[PDB]
C-alpha cells in the first residue's frame, strides 16, 4: 500500500516476517479480481472508459515536490506477448532487423500417483493365466470399438509411472492463447500493440486476423505451403490405424489409442481428432502470425502489420512421428481389402479446408486411405502439412466444448489451472528499462535493445542467432512433467486408473477457457509474479554482473551457493525436486497478497512435496540489465523490470523497504533511520565522500568474508533510497575508488516505457515512474559498494535520517494520499463529525475484506 | 614443541609410547593448523586482502651460541610441485639441461563396501518375466533416456568387489590441483617458484598462465599442435553412441554410459560431457605447462619462466579409447534415421574451442557426425586431439559445480578427501640437502644436484631417460583402485548401491575443491607426512647406504625384514592389505598431530579394514641422501628432507631425542644422560677417541649379531647429537676404522635450502637451520657407526653428561600453540539468512532423499496388481540380499 | 572498525592494551602513520622510524651514552587526528608477520631496557620541616610545650 505519512512507513513489516511459512490454505489469484484494481481508480479527470480497450493503464492524479499538481498522469501496463515483425520507422511500416525470441524446457518423466489396475484388467490378466481361448476371439469387439486381442495384449504389460496430463493441458492452453487473439477488437487493449513498438497505434474498427508462416524475415515463414519444423527442420509423420496389428513393430508400443470420448467432442469430428493430434505431438508446430490493422501516431499510414505470439515460440515435446489407433463403427474382423477398411472405421480422418503445397501434396478435405493387413504398399502423411491444413479453424469455444468433454472422461480442474500459470510464467515479457532522470524514455526505433525483453522472473529471454529452422544446443528454462503415451492407453480402455484422474462436471473446468478477456487476465496475472520475483532480489544488494557471472567462470563460494539454491539444481529420476529459496518466494507471495500458486504434487521417497512455478526454473540465464541513453549496458543495480508503484498498490502487505514516499510539505514527510535504530555513518570527508547511516559492519567492511554476503536489514535500504533519489548519488568503494561494475550516467534511474498518449493524459513526472528500490550492496569482485554524496549536498539528509528535518520527494494522489499545503497552519486535532457518523460501516467493510 | 628449560626436554616422551594403537576418534588435518602459525591471518580472512604471496616462509628471532640476537631471521617452506623447464644462469634465462621427473601408479580392483541390488531392478526383473507372456517385443523397460534393450544388459551379472570411485577423483582432483595455478598471483606463495630455482623473482601484478604442449626442450611438447600420449605415445580413439548396438563387437563390454543427472545445469554441458571423458581415459592427456613472469634478483631482466606441474607428469594407466552411450532427449523409436537421431540427442557433442592439426584434423568447434544404424560410414575421433581442444577452458569453480552434481548422485566426501591425500602425498616434492657448517646452501645453477628430488616419503623420485613420447614404462610407486565400468553403469542408473555410494548434498564438497587459496594449502599438508615418516626412519639408526641395498642384502636377515616390511605387498582373500610397518607410521602422526589420516575400507571376506597412504607404497626407488658442497653424495646419514625446526615446532607432542636444544639461563645452557640412565662409555685400544654414554649392549657388538639390530633407545641418541652439534665429529668403526660410507667433509652436517631475502629478513645462523636428528649407527657392512671426539675435545661435553658443565647451543626463539580443530566437517559453510528462512524443509527432504537410492513411489504391492502370474516373479522367489566376499555361495550340497 | 571519522560528541576511549599494541607496532624501526583507508594525515610526521629522545649532555669519564630506545618516549601514540579522523600505525605483511604472532603469543620481540631493580621507600619525614633535639631541647622540654599551647 502507498502511505499518507510517515507513520505508515515506520510501522511497516520487516521483510523476515513475511518471508516466513504461513499454514493457512488460500485462494487462486484470477485476473478477474486483478481488473477491478486498473478500474475503480480515484481522480476526477477520469473518463471512465466502459470498453476493455481503453482499460489499459494506470491512471491517476500527482505530485509534485515543488508541491504543484498533475491530473491524470499515465502508467503503462509492463506485459506482453507479442513481438513485432514489422516495425514502425519514420512513420512507415519496415520490416524487422532483430532476430526472433526463443524458449525451451527439459520434459521429464512423471512417476509421482502410479495407477492402480481395474478388476476388469485383473480379471484379463486371470484369463491369460488360466489359457481362456475364447476372451480373444479374432472378430470380437468392444461397444468402444476396439477389438478384444489389442486390449489383451495393451493389459499385459506393468508401469511404474502414472499419469500426468501437464505437458497435453500446457500445449492446449498455448493454442488457447494463441486463438484468443481472434476476438473482438474491443475485447483486446491497445497497449499490448504497443509496448515493444511505442509508435503504432491499433485501430479498434478491425479484428486482429490470426494467420500461420507469413513471416518476412529470417526464415520464418518455414517454407509456406511445405510446412516444416521451426525448430530442428523435418517433417514430421502420421498414420491412422483401426488396430495394432497394423502398426509397424518398432512403433508398436508408441502408438495411442483414441477413446470414443474424443471424437464426439465436437461437431466435427475430424477436428477434434486433429486437435488431439496436436495434443500429443510437437511444439510449435508452426509459427502462429498474429496480423493487425494499426496507423500512423497521427494516423497518417495504416496498414496490416505481423506480430508473432510468444507462446508460438516456446518449444515442448518434439516427439515427431505418431500412430493414432481409431473405433470401428461395426463389430468386424481386421479389414483385408481397402473398401472393406475405410467404410469400417468410426472416423474418416482428413486434411482441413486450407490447402498444402509438398512433396507429399494435400488436396483441400482430401479423406485419408487407411491402413489394412494384407496392403502392398505402407500409407502415411507428413505431419506438419497434416496440422497445417486444420491450423486454421481451431477456434476457443471449440476448444472449451473439448475442455469439458475431457473434464467429463478424466479430472482436469486443477491441473489445467497450474498449466495455465506455467503458460503466464513463460509467455508474459517485459522489455528492460532504459535509465533516465525524468518520468518516461525509450529505446531508439528498430534497435536490439528495443527488442530485448525479460520474463517476470527478472530473467532474460533467449535469441535465436540464426534463421529457421534453427539446430541448437539445448538451453533449458525451467522442467515440466510429459504426458506417457502407455499410461493413456492403460487408462483409455479402463485398465487402470490413478488417485487424481477422478472425472468432474463439466460445470468444473476453470473460467479463463473460451472466454474473450482471457488476454488481459494474463497480462494482469504476470504483475504479482513479478512483484515476489523483485523482492527476493531487492532484499540483497548484488549487482547484475554478480548474477550473470554467477554460474560462469568469475564466481564467488557465496554467488556459487547462492545461484544454486535459487534454482531448481537437484535431479532424482522421474521428479522435479524444488528450489531450496524458490520456498522463500512463494511465502512472500502468499504473504503480500494472501492468496496462493498452484501446486503439483510430487513424492520423494515418501515425502510430499509441493511445487510451484517459483520453484522450478533452470539456471544460467541472463538478467535484466539497465540501458543508457543511446544504449549503452549498465549492470550496477540489482536486477528490475518494473516501475515501484505497481508494486506498492497492488500489495496488501510489503517489507518496510520498498514503501512510497509520503508526500512533499507535510509534517511527517520523508525521514530516516540513525544510530538509535543502531546504525552507523561512513564518512569519507577528505574525498568529498559521505555515506548514509547503515548496519554495523561484522567483519565485512571492504571486502566481504569468503562464503558470505550482505545480511538483511531494511532501515539501512531505506536510506539507500534517500541518497539515490537525491539527483547527484556516486557508486564507489570503502576507499572511494571506483567498481568493476558499469554505471549509469550520473544521477540516472531506471524509468519505465513511453507509450503514445491519449487525449487529457499526461507524462509522468520526475520520480513517479521509476525503479527506486534496486541498491546495490555486493559487487562481483566481492567488494562492498557505497553510495555517496558530497559533504555539502549530504547535509539535509543526514539531518532528516535524525529527524531534525524533512525531505520532498513526488507521489501518486491515490486512496487516502492527499495533497500538502506549503503553510501547515495546524490546529486541534479533531475527529471529522462525518467520519463518525460513518465509522461503523467503514469498519463492516473492512471486515469482510479481512474474512475473504 | 619447542623446549625452554632441560627439564622439559627431560621429560618428554619416548618413541614407544608415541607409536602406540590409539583407539579415539580424531578430525582430519586441514592444514589450517600450520596457518594460524606461520601468517597474518588467525581466523578468516579474504584471499584477496591477505596477500598470502608474503606469507610463505618460518620467521623468528634467533639466538646465537655466543649470546647475540639474530632479528627476523628467516626460514623457506620446503615443499613444492613446480618444475623449472628454463632456469636462470649468470642472470640470463637459459634452457635446461635436464630431464623431466615422472612417477607411475599400479591400478587395480579390489574388493570395497560391500553391494546389493536396488528395487528398482527388482521391478525391472519383473516387468521381463510379465512381458514374457505375450508375442509382442515391447519396450517397458526403458530409464533416463536409454534404450529397453540396454537397460536389460545393464542389469545382468553383478560383481562382488563393489565401487570405488577412486581412480577417477584422482584424475579429477590433479587436473584441479593444476588449475589453481590460474588465479592471480596475489595469493600463491613467491617461495612456490624458487624451491629449486633459487635466482629467480616472481612478479606479483601478472597470473601465471596455464598452456598445453609448450615446452622448449627433451621434446617435452607431446606433438604440440598434432597431440599424442606423452607415456604410450599413442593417440586415443573416442566415440559417442545414442545406443550400445552401433558400438563395434571388438568393445560392446567396455562401453560407458553417461547419465542425464550431469549435464543438468543450463551452463555449457558439453563441457561437462568433456569432463566426463576426461576423468575415464588416460592421464596425463598432454604435459601441462605454468608460464610466469619472473625476474633477475637485482630486479634487472624479465622474461617468461616455463614450469611443468608434478600432477602433470604423474601415470595413471588406463582406456585409450571410450564409446559414451549418450541419454535420448524424448522417449522414442531408436532412431533408424538421423533426423530423429539428433533432434533427440539429450547433447550432442562437439569438439573444443581449439584446433588441432595431423590426421583427422579438427577446426574449433566441429561437431561430432552421430553414429546410428545403417549409417554410411563408422565416425570417431582421436582422444589427445578431442582433449588438447578443452584442455584450456576447465576452472576451479566449474570442477567445483560439476562435482556438486557428482556428490547428489553419489557420496563423494570422504573419497575425494582420500583422493587428495594422495595428490598430496604423490606432487609434493622437496630438493635434496647441502652439507655445510652454517646455516644456508644451494647446489650450482643448473646441474644435475640442483633438480633431484624427492617425496614426502624419503623416497626419491626418478627421472626420464630419453625424450618424450617416452618408449618405455617405470616402475610402479604406488598402487590405488580402480573404477570397473560395470558396475558404474550400474550405480549410476540406480540399479546397485553399496554403504559408501550413499548420495550427498552439493554442499558437502570439501573447502580445498573450490578456493584460489588451495594450492598453499596443499604446500602445507605435506609437511606433517614428512615429520611421520622422518621420525620413522630416525628411531632406528639406519644409513642411506644401507637402506639403498636393504632389500636383498644376506648380510644381515634382520635388515631384510625392516624394509619388507614397510611397503604394501601381501594379500588375502583376493583383496588388498595394508603394510605391516606403516601402521607405525599412521600411530604416529595420530599421537604427534592429535588428528587423524584419511582412509579408505578393503573387505577382507566382509570385514573392513583401513588403509592409509601411509601403507601403499612400492619397493624400487633409492633413498634421500644429502650432497657435499663441491656436489659429491653423503652416505652416511639416516634419510633425512626437512630442518628439524619443522619437526619439532608443529607438533603437540613429540619424541624426546629430536627435541630442540634448550635456551641459556643463568647457569644452565645444553645438558647429557649417564649411567644414572643406564648408559655408558665406549673406549677402545686408541687413547685419544671418545664416545658418548651410549647403550650397554654397544659394548658387545661391534657387528650387530644376525636377526638383530639396533633399538629404541633416546638417551643414547641425545648423546649422539651432542657429540654431532660440537664442531669436529669422527664418524667411525668399533676400532676407529674408516667405515665405507660416504662422510661429510669434516664438521658438516646437512642444512635447509637457500632462498632470496626480502627486505629486513636475515639468514638464519649456526645450526638454526639444520638436520641433526640423523645419527648414524647401522652400517651397510653390519658394523656399528660410533661418534668420536679426542680426548681433550672430549672432556666438556662427558661433563655435560655428568650434569657438571654446560654446552652452548643455538635456538629459535619461539613460544608453543597448538590449536584445537578449526572445523569439523571438512567443509566450510554459513548459515545466509535464508537458510534460516528455509531450514526444516531442507533437513526432511534431504533425509527423505538419503534414504531413497533406488526407491520409486510405486511399490512391489502395486505392481503386483498389474502382473498375470504374481507367483513366478522372480521378486517373490528371490528376495534380494548383499552379495557377500569374496564370492556369493553357489551350488550348495542340498 | 566502525569509525573512520569519530561520531560528533564522541573520541577515542581509554584501552591500555590497545595502546599497548600500538606501541610494539611503534617501537619497529619502521612505522607508517595514516588514514583508515592508508591515505596521509594532515600532520607533520617525523623522518621515517623516528621517535622522540631525550636531551644530550656531555659526558664524565667511564659513563656511556644511552643506546637504542632506552632514552625515548615510547608511549605517545597518536590516535585523534586534527581534522576528526582515527589515525592508524600501519607494517606491511612481510613486517607485520612476528609482531601479530607475538600478540598471539606464539613468537616474542627482542627490546632493550634498563638493568634497574624497584624500590620506594616509606616517607622520609611526617612535619614538613627538619628538626632535631640537642640536650638543651630535653632540658627544657615541658615549659616550651605550654608555652607554646599557652
Amino acid at each position: 500500500p502507498i502511505s499518507a505519512d510517515f507513520s505508515e512507513v515506520e510501522n511497516a513489516p520487516s521483510f523476515l516476517s513475511l518471508a516466513e511459512n504461513t499454514d493457512e490454505v488460500l485462494k487462486p489469484y484470477t485476473g478477474l479480481e486483478i481488473q477491478t484494481i486498473i478500474t475503480n481508480i480515484v481522480g476526477d479527470a477520469n473518463p471512465n472508459q466502459s470498453r476493455i480497450f481503453d482499460q489499459d493503464r494506470l491512471r491517476g492524479n500527482q505530485y509534485s515536490a515543488g508541491g504543484l499538481v498533475t491530473q491524470n498522469a499515465v502508467s503503462a501496463i509492463p506485459f506482453t506477448n507479442l513481438i513485432p515483425r514489422t516495425i514502425r520507422v519514420g512513420n512507415i511500416l519496415v520490416n524487422s532487423a532483430n532476430r526472433l525470441q526463443i524458449t525451451e524446457t527439459n520434459v521429464s518423466e512423471y512417476y509421482s500417483n502410479p495407477i492402480i489396475a481395474t478388476k476388469l484388467s485383473e480379471m484379463i490378466s486371470d484369463q491369460v493365466k488360466n489359457n481362456q481361448f475364447s476372451t480373444w476371439r479374432r472378430d470380437n469387439t468392444s461397444l468402444q470399438g476396439f477389438n478384444a486381442f489389442d486390449i489383451a495384449t495393451i493389459n499385459t504389460a506393468i508401469l511404474p509411472n502414472g499419469l500426468s496430463l501437464e505437458s497435453m493441458l500446457l500445449k492446449l492452453s498455448l493454442l488457447h492463447s494463441i486463438k484468443a487473439m481472434n476476438v473482438d477488437a474491443a475485447s483486446i487493449n491497445r497497449s499490448q500493440y504497443q509496448v515493444i513498438d511505442h509508435n503504432t497505434v491499433p485501430t479498434i474498427g478491425a479484428p486482429a486476423v490470426v494467420g500461420v508462416n507469413n513471416s518476412p524475415v529470417f526464415g520464418e515463414d518455414c517454407g509456406g505451403n511445405n510446412p516444416v519444423y521451426p525448430f530442428g527442420g523435418g517433417t514430421g509423420a502420421i498414420a491412422f490405424h483401426v488396430t495394432l496389428q497394423t502398426v509397424p513393430d518398432e512403433r508398436k508400443s508408441y502408438a495411442i489409442f483414441v477413446p470414443p470420448a474424443i471424437l464426439q467432442a465436437t461437431s466435427d469430428a475430424n477436428e477434434a481428432l486433429a486437435l488431439f493430434a496436436l495434443s500429443m505431438s510437437e511444439w510449435p508446430h508452426a509459427l502462429y502470425t498474429v496480423t493487425k490493422q494499426t496507423t500512423d501516431l497521427a494516423g497518417a499510414n495504416a496498414g496490416q502489420q505481423v506480430f508473432i505470439p510468444t507462446q508460438s515460440t516456446i518449444h515442448i515435446g518434439g516427439r515427431r512421428v505418431l500412430d493414432l489407433i481409431i473405433p470401428r463403427r461395426e463389430i468386424a474382423p481386421n479389414p483385408t481389402t481397402l473398401v472393406a477398411a475405410n467404410a469400417m472405421c468410426m472416423v474418416r480422418p482428413q486434411a482441413g479446408p486450407d490447402a498444402t503445397a509438398g512433396a507429399i501434396p494435400l488436396a483441400a478435405g482430401q479423406l485419408f486411405n487407411m491402413n489394412f493387413i494384407g496392403a502392398p504398399a505402407f500409407e502415411e502423411w507428413p505431419m506438419t502439412s497434416y496440422l497445417y491444413s486444420w491450423a486454421g479453424r481451431f477456434d476457443i469455444t471449440t476448444i472449451r466444448q473439448y475442455m469439458g468433454r475431457l473434464a467429463t472422461m478424466v479430472g482436469v480442474k486443477d491441473a489445467y489451472w497450474a498449466a495455465h500459470e506455467l503458460n503466464v510464467a513463460l509467455s508474459q515479457v517485459a522489455p528492460k528499462m532504459t535509465t533516465a532522470a525524468g518520468g518516461w524514455a525509450a529505446q531508439a526505433a528498430n534497435s536490439a535493445q528495443q527488442s530485448d525483453v525479460c520474463y517476470s522472473s527478472l530473467l532474460t529471454v533467449t535469441r535465436s542467432a540464426a534463421n529457421f529452422p534453427l539446430a541448437n544446443q539445448p538451453a533449458a528454462d525451467m522442467r515440466v512433467y510429459d504426458t506417457d503415451p502407455a499410461t493413456w492407453n492403460k487408462v483409455a480402455l479402463g485398465l487402470a486408473t490413478a488417485a487424481n484422474l477422478v472425472p468432474e462436471q463439466s460445470m468444473d473446468v476453470p473460467f479463463v477457457v473460451g472466454d474473450a478477456r482471457a488476454s488481459f487476465w494474463e497480462r494482469l496475472q504476470a504483475i504479482p509474479m513479478c512483484i515476489a520475483w523483485t523482492m527476493y532480489y531487492h532484499s540483497r544488494g548484488i549487482t547484475t554482473l554478480a548474477w550473470d557471472n554467477a554460474y560462469t567462470d568469475n564466481t564467488n563460494k557465496w554467488l556459487q551457493k547462492m545461484v544454486r539454491n535459487t534454482f531448481s539444481t537437484t535431479q532424482s529420476v522421474g521428479t522435479i525436486i524444488p528450489a531450496r529459496y524458490g520456498k522463500i518466494v512463494c511465502n512472500l507471495y502468499k504473504n503480500m497478497f494472501h492468496r496462493a500458486p498452484a501446486y503439483v504434487a510430487t513424492s520423494v521417497g515418501g515425502k510430499e512435496l509441493h511445487i510451484t512455478h517459483f520453484e522450478r526454473w533452470l539456471p544460467g540465464g541472463t538478467y535484466a540489465n539497465v540501458y543508457s541513453g543511446a544504449g549503452a549496458v549498465v549492470n550496477c543495480f540489482s536486477p528490475v523490470l518494473i516501475p515501484d508503484i505497481w508494486c506498492q498498490y497492488f500489495t496488501a502487505k510489503l517489507p518496510l523497504f520498498a514503501g512510497a514516499f509520503p508526500p512533499a510539505q507535510g509534517q511527517n514527510s520523508t525521514k530516516g533511520f540513525n544510530s538509535k535504530q543502531g546504525l552507523m555513518i561512513h564518512r569519507n570527508q577528505n574525498n568529498n565522500l559521505v555515506a548514509p547511516y547503515l548496519e554495523k559492519f561484522a567483519d565485512n567492511s571492504s571486502y566481504f568474508p569468503v562464503g558470505q554476503g550482505p545480511e538483511i536489514n531494511d532501515m539501512a535500504t531505506w536510506n539507500g533510497r534517500l541518497w539515490m533519489t537525491t539527483g547527484n548519488v556516486q557508486y564507489l568503494d570503502y576507499s572511494g575508488a571506483a567498481i568493476v561494475e558499469a554505471v549509469p550516467p550520473a544521477g540516472e534511474l531506471p524509468v519505465g516505457k513511453q507509450i503514445p498518449l491519449l487525449a487529457g493524459e499526461n507524462a509522468p513526472i520526475e520520480l513517479t515512474n521509476a525503479a527506486t528500490t534496486c541498491v546495490p550492496r555486493y559487487s562481483n569482485d566481492g567488494r562492498r559498494i557505497f553510495t555517496y554524496l558530497t559533504t555539502a549536498q549530504s547535509v539535509i539528509p543526514v539531518q532528516a535520517c535524525n529527524r531534525a528535518a524533512n525531505l520532498a520527494r513526488s507521489c501518486w494522489l491515490l486512496s487516502n494520499v492527499y495533497a500538502e499545503p506549503a503553510l501547515q497552519a495546524l490546529g486541534d486535532e479533531v475527529e471529522d463529525a462525518f467520519d463518525t457518523l460513518t465509522n461503523s460501516s467503514f469498519l463492516d467493510v473492512a471486515k469482510s475484506v479481512a474474512e475473504s
